């Protein structure tokens, strides 16, 4: 079979018997959704990406996309085509799209579990198909004339992209110089280059295209503020029957070479440059740009952090087919005995440490991502959290840069452990993980950089928030310690809390000493990527914690089977955890707390 | 041009940290001056980043192809032009003895040399392995045997280490390659191999001698049943060197790796097409495994450099582009969206990072220099004070080390060298993904990071009955004891010394509680490669330690300009590691000390 080692197992785990969403399923907005369709939907896309979309993983690496100058277009490799398909002809193109567009209403936490089996078996093929979603965006931010349009992109399957980088403007956004010139009938003529743009055009996969577009209007203000929102289709359409016609001035001029997530083509973007004008239309015509925007980058940073954890986790479950099948060595045992019973490398302790690691790490991480997600619905929120909808945004928007950030971080440092077991032969392209690491060194790149989302925990989703979205995590925390087999990790728990406790105080304290002294600030910046991922930590042994709770409560009641090999594999992965992850923290905090501008006042060239 | 070179730093820590010129000038040495080996150091250098890094890239890109019928490789232009370079400058008779046409040279000063070709093509140099393997060929073989390692030797032949069966790579002793004695006294080798580097070299060389280990027919199980053979390519005149027919050792299949993909990794087949693999045995005893490991010795210690080196390019290139790269606002002025930009070195986070590479690619160098000053007996004594025996045990303490922590160190460190170039770093156009691709084998070949732990304790550490590991505890507790501006870094390297003896005596426990209980051995397993990368992790603290002592005397002395920069640095970078990496130890400590058996006792099905 293919590369895309499933895990739905997991994932109901999860959804049903951990948090609880089933508990919505039935009723309301998701009237006619049950638990039971839930889990076939689960078990339908999983066999799809196993399947058709993991058919191409390979080819899409090794007959990666070519650019055509003669044209300014892109070609995709045949079978990765063939896969694009698979995921139309099952409608996969429309999960969670609102039901006035043609979706099936859903909660997002089983929204996020379908899309994570086609991250883990093709990431380039959901991203390519995110264009209905991003035409739901433009809806809920257009105008009523608008809508109509963005109607028409979704139903027809128009690919989309999200237009904001150029080359002195990545992370400063704002920094971007491409502009927007109005006209008189009231649309806008864009000019400028963009860079880096992912799907900026995908062959004949779709019959057009729309660009979102970030511009500044002539005599706009600078910074992300000054910024507008385009709407950039590939073709001019009839904004009524949708009938596509004269190709606009939006070209790819370009196709980049990546280490990695090759078939997912890179692109410079250049408007206006070819000589027809790029017309776009002013999004909501409003002048709302970043803020319009981010809609966009609030669901790519959930998506490029469920892909990480995606990844990792059919490397992980790679990994442990491969290990339960290697003989080599002797067991520890008998380490002197030349004559011993060779035996299979899971009985070599560290390779048991390897996979206990890969596991807590792929599984806490799958957690992450559902519980977050559990905050995206109102009505989720309430029912399975009993949190109105303005604490549930909140929360949200706390646990997206740990989602992406740590996520990103955790992924692709524990891919190194899950290649480790193949030996030798991990360094082959026989085998799929060399390619899971090349395919995820960028998740930790694109959609914001790591520090960049440790500068948004705690800078917007911390501080500006005033605290509130981190203390009813921290109280949910606390509540699982204080409530036998769970008491020696709620002890390791309770001192990781008081970590990460001590690490957001230190650095608050750095922050709002620097009113008195400016430099102070840095210690924040030189703090905030670990306060992140510790953060990560502390989320993932609650979790993980929390699931051998219920595990315990299963096996009590009598589970049996492979039911109880599941249910004991939650208990081992979470004490290991507690005690081999965990208890860093301590010495994290610490050195957080004596952090100095030293690395600061060190002039340049002394590096 | 990709690599960027430091002759400053290898001159700094031979001369000014270790003194190796004391030795330059007399004894073994009588002919080779400190200027000289300066000169030779920024030569070497020069070459490397000019026509020997030319083709890193090529080599990558448009790698060997494999002719399955003629049984060779065909090795691209550019790549084979860097060799030719390499031969033409004795670049492959680096610390050759005298009497094969080597300089005489201290083997501090032979690694130093070697870093550069490993950063600027590390594969180029593996194939330029050969008459290194020929001089210990010379050094265990008969009399007769001798003549031919001569020869072998000045005609540049290639060479290759062939171990691994499809069967038997971590457990050598598995391997079933047979050898049948002939009447004349030569053997007649059965078997096929794996995962053999540089089998076939293209037209490299006009013949390959290969190091082969076999078992006799009727030779006991395990490593100590084998004996290794002489198995050239080509028969030649053992009087003339003149080479004639070929030898029935022919590469049967050449891998498709992650990254190293010009340096052909080939399955090895001896006698399997009607003609016989003619072989040797080697000093004419049977010795194999002994023997062989003369031949492991060195590559474990130049894979290690290879890290090492890699991540030094890594991290130049990476501080290169930050220096130029001009991306947002100061985070004094993060509030004013009008503020100046700056360039990203500016930036905290950055700061840590390039800190964080810094630090650890410099102790690092620092870390496979000091194990090197113990390979030759006069400079341990001139330099340590220490006896041939110590000298030699202490190399052997510290391979695994220089292996095993340097290969998990640089590959991890190269993700923040990565991280810096923010998206361009996912980018071809630049080298740090293929450092990264090239980087991960290290971990793998030569023996994996648990076998480098596994040897570092058993065989290194207790068979050892503890002398070296004492040895160099005692120049470690002998920095602290001894200014008052490195207090600091002092009381940290005081408590980072106890951690790691703490985790040593816990293993030692664990090891006689496998007395009366041998499951207990679990426990040293589990916590061997974090013990290994502990002590890793102190001896860079200490030798950047004694790098800023050193930098602390040449700035009170009146240094300037560069000079002062560079001691600056190496401050800030003592500085830096003791505050931030090595307080994590304490923690890494108290997890050892509580290691359990329950990871190990836990169903396999239940992962
Ligand atoms: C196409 C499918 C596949 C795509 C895969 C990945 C695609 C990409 O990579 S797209 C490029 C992604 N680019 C980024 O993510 C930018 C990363 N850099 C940052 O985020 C910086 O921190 C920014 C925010 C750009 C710094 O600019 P500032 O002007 O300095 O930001 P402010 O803090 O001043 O906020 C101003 C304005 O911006 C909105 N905003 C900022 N942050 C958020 C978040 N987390 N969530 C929602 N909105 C945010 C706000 O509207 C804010 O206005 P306010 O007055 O402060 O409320
Ligand atoms: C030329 C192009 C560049 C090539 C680049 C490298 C390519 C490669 O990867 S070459 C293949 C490398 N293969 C390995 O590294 C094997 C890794 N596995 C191990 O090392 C295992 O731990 C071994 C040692 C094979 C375990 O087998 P055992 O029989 O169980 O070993 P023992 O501990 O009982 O000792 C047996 C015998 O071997 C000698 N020995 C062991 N360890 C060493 C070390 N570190 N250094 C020197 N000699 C060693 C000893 O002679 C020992 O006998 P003794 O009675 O204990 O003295
Ligand atoms: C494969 C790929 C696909 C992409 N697709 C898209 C797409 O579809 N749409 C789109 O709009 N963009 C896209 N991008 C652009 C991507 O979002 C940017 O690369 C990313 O936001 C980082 O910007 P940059 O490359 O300019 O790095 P830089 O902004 O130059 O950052 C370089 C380094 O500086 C650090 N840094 C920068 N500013 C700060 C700061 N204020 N504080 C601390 N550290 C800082 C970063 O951490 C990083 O390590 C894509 C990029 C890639 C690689
Ligand atoms: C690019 C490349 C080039 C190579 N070149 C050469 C060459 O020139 N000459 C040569 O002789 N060989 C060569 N090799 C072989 C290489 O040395 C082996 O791949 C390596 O030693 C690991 O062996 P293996 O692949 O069989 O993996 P395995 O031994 O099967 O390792 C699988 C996993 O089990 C673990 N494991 C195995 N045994 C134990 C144990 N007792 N205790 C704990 N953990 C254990 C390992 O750490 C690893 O995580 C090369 C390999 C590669 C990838």
């Amino acid at each position: 079979m293919s590369h895309y080692k499933s895990n739905v197992r997991d994932q109901v785990f999860n959804l049903f018997e951990v948090f609880g969403v089933d508990k919505v399923l039935g009723a309301d907005k998701f009237s006619d959704l049950d638990a039971d369709t839930a889990r076939e939907m689960l078990t339908e896309i999983a066999r799809l990406a196993e399947g058709p979309i993991a058919e191409s993983f390979v080819e899409g690496d090794r007959n990666p996309p070519v650019f055509d100058p003669e044209t300014h277009t892109v070609t995709l490799p045949e079978g990765f085509k063939k896969s694009m398909r698979a995921l139309f002809d099952g409608g996969w193109d429309k999960v969670g799209l609102a039901e006035h567009l043609g979706g099936i209403p859903m909660p997002r936490a089983l929204q996020w579990a379908l899309i994570e089996h086609i991250l883990g078996a093709n990431p380039a093929a959901y991203m390519y198909a995110m264009g209905p979603g991003m035409s739901e965006i433009f809806y809920n931010n257009g105008t009523d004339e608008q809508k109509k349009w963005a109607t028409i992109a979704a139903e027809r399957g128009w690919g989309a992209t999200m237009v904001l980088t150029e080359p002195d403007a990545g992370s400063d956004v704002g920094a971007g110089r491409t502009k927007a010139v109005q006209q008189p009938d009231g649309t806008w003529h864009i000019e400028g280059v963009k860079r880096f743009i992912t799907s900026a055009d995908s062959d004949d996969l779709f019959e057009n295209i729309m660009h979102l577009v970030l511009a500044r209007p002539e005599g706009a203000g600078p910074g992300t503020k000054g910024l507008s929102l385009f709407f950039v289709p590939k073709f001019h359409f009839d904004h009524e029957t949708g009938e596509i016609g004269e190709r606009n001035g939006v070209f790819v001029t370009n196709v980049e070479h990546k280490m990695g997530l090759k078939v997912s083509a890179t692109c410079e973007l250049s408007l206006g440059q070819h000589g027809i004008p790029a017309v776009g239309w002013l999004v909501g015509e409003v002048h709302n740009g970043i803020a319009q925007m981010f809609d966009v980058i609030e669901q790519a940073r959930m998506m490029v952090g469920t892909k990480a954890i995606a990844t990792l986790s059919t490397g992980y479950l790679n990994a442990l087919e491969y290990a339960k099948e290697r003989v080599q060595g002797a067991d520890m045992t008998q380490m002197t005995d030349k004559t011993a019973p060779r035996v299979t490398i899971t009985h070599h302790p560290d390779v048991r440490r390897s996979l206990m690691t890969q596991k807590a790490y792929a599984e806490g991480l799958r957690a992450i991502y559902l519980y977050t997600a559990t905050f995206q619905d109102a009505e989720v929120a309430q029912a399975v959290h009993g949190v109105d909808g303005d604490l549930a945004a909140r929360v949200n928007d706390l646990l997206l840069p740990i989602v992406k950030g740590f996520g990103s971080e955790t992924a692709y440092a524990k891919l190194t452990e899950s290649l480790q077991t193949l030996g030798g032969s991990g360094f082959l392209q026989d085998y799929p993980i060399e390619q899971y690491i090349r395919d995820s060194k960028i998740d930790s790149l694109y959609a914001g950089t790591t520090a960049i989302q440790a500068q948004d925990f705690f800078f917007r989703k911390i501080i500006r928030d005033k605290g509130q979205a981190l203390a009813y995590v921290a109280g949910e925390i606390e509540q699982f310690i204080k409530n036998g087999r769970l008491k020696t990790e709620r002890e390791l728990l309770a001192t990781a809390l008081a970590d990460v406790q001590g690490m957001a105080a230190s650095l608050t304290g750095y922050l709002m000493a620097a009113q008195e002294d400016a430099a102070s600030i840095y210690k924040v910046g030189l703090g905030s990527v670990r306060f992140l991922m510790a953060v990560g930590d502390l989320l993932s042994g609650w979790l993980l914690a929390r699931q051998a709770a219920v595990a315990i409560e299963k096996l009590d009641a009598g589970a049996t089977g492979a039911d109880k090999s599941f249910y004991e594999g939650k208990i081992a992965a979470a004490s290991f955890f507690a005690k081999n992850m965990l208890p860093l923290l301590t010495s994290t905090r610490q050195i957080i707390e004596n952090l100095d501008n030293d690395v600061m006042e060190l002039d340049e060239a002394a590096f």
